[PDB]
């Protein structure tokens, strides 16, 4: 017996359940990698033998969005195209494990000043049976795991 | 019930279906790919703590075509014939993808003045049955994407 | 006849089980990898033949190491978001290679002060049956293979 | 190695420093806040123990 | 006999360098008033801080 609401207690997460919450509103995505935490590396060694080891200071994520081309409106285009030189519209990321209803987070990964760098276009094959894919990076300065 | 007008609203498109207008005429090629919206970064860090991530300057799109070698005439040699040291003729590229009868545009990627910089030859194998395919890579300025 | 009390002795040991006592707490892991012992190389040649070879100093390893997401509280996250330009919690790192009821160890991999400096997000895929996997990397100083 | 033996060593006999130079403030790099020091002697011998 | 003696120090020269904002220039209103031997002397702090 192991009672179900144990296994919201103390199984691991999957990853396909996940809900994008992109500024004020929810987008959905298909895909989503790239929320890492990397520091560089102080090094300092004298003549007597100690090394001294130490965290440099942390450098900028690099977050990889990817969704389908739908007929309507397309929102990531409209976000990519305001940039005038220096100027375009920073968003909060939320990307959050959901349960299967869709209504509470288990886990989230937070982003801060996210923007826009690049929005490829889907891969047109005329022998191929998938689905126009756009796939979105973009650059910000903190990645914050809330758990709750 | 689904009711196939609402699969034309609501659901996502595939990639097989696209017409490709090449300036003023429409030429049927196989693949399309690389129209892609990239920019650069502006970064900026002071000795407070402050670091400052911007969008750059956007760099140009290589977009690359592949069409198969058919007996008449080859209107991508003609025109990648017809360089004499700075003179192109730029043409629009419109790459649409299309309803299954070819008459109405779901989304559109538009490219402004494209003039090519490359046009492959097919690979002759004697034990191969395949067919002679051209690729013609392309470069321009800008791409838009309009959705209608 | 083999009698197990003999496999115990001169058989080898396999690689799935294993206990990592991380600081003073044991945490679980999947996986764990990079805990080398490498030299550099000092060489000399003079013009009569001699050939002098000689280790180097040792350089600082690099650890790997995975586990799955939980819901709970993520104890890997709360100790590289508490970086402050020099300031990390170092820790004592037991990687000992244990008998399958978890109370004794065959053979251990210790590693001295061990600081993080990264932290991967699981990657979010809509068609994937996966576990929500982080992966922290360390540095530290030294490594130590204790048998017992 | 345990730093218990001087293998050969090199001896400066009346040095007095004649310049130090500060580290080098830079907000885009993860190094260590170095100064230098230079010193003026009068002889260098050189001990073979 | 040769005898060594520290002369005496020379004036530093401090370089700094910061990026141009859309606001006033600060460094500019300290190096426009000079007056021909004239200038507000300012002194300096550099500190490494947590």
């Amino acid at each position: 017996a192991i009672t179900a609401d144990d296994i919201a207690v103390q199984y691991p997460i999957p990853t396909y359940r996940f809900i994008v919450t992109l500024g004020d509103e929810q987008v959905p995505f298909t895909s989503a990698s790239g929320l890492d935490i990397n520091f560089d590396t102080i090094e300092y060694r004298d003549g007597t033998g100690n090394w001294f080891k130490m965290p440099g200071q942390r450098q900028a994520p690099n977050i990889t969005l990817s969704k389908g081309v739908f007929p309507g409106k397309n929102a990531m285009y409209e976000w990519i195209n305001a940039i005038q030189l220096n100027q375009v519209e920073k968003k909060d990321i939320m990307i959050s494990l959901t349960n299967e209803a869709g209504t509470e987070v288990l886990v989230s990964w937070n982003v801060s000043n996210a923007f826009p760098t690049s929005l490829t276009s889907p891969s047109f094959d005329a022998t191929s049976n998938e689905i126009a894919v756009q796939q979105i990076t973009l650059m910000a300065d903190r990645v914050t795991i809330q758990t709750a």
